DNA sequence: GATCCTCTCGAACGTTCCATAGCTTTTATATACGCGCCTTTTTTTTTT
């Protein structure tokens, strides 16, 4: 159900701006499933 | 001692442990300008 099941080993943020990275983790979207290797998240906190 | 004159140079020691203040913890930001190091970019390379 979008739900990233992984392990965080490198958040970066500059007061803005994330830089997430995961890896090793599995992806279940909306009646799909991914593993990834790895995954670099980069989210943006208002 | 050992002449004479010019003239040049630089209970103390441990032992325990409270008591002072700090420090360092993140995190806002302006700049330059440092490595840092990702990634793709970009090649060089190997095989078919």
């Amino acid at each position: 159900e979008n739900l990233m099941l992984c392990l965080y080993d490198k958040v970066t943020r500059t007061k803005a701006r994330w830089k997430c990275s995961l890896k090793d983790g599995v992806v279940t979207i909306n009646r799909n499933d991914y593993t990834f290797q790895k995954a670099q998240v980069e989210a943006e906190w208002v």
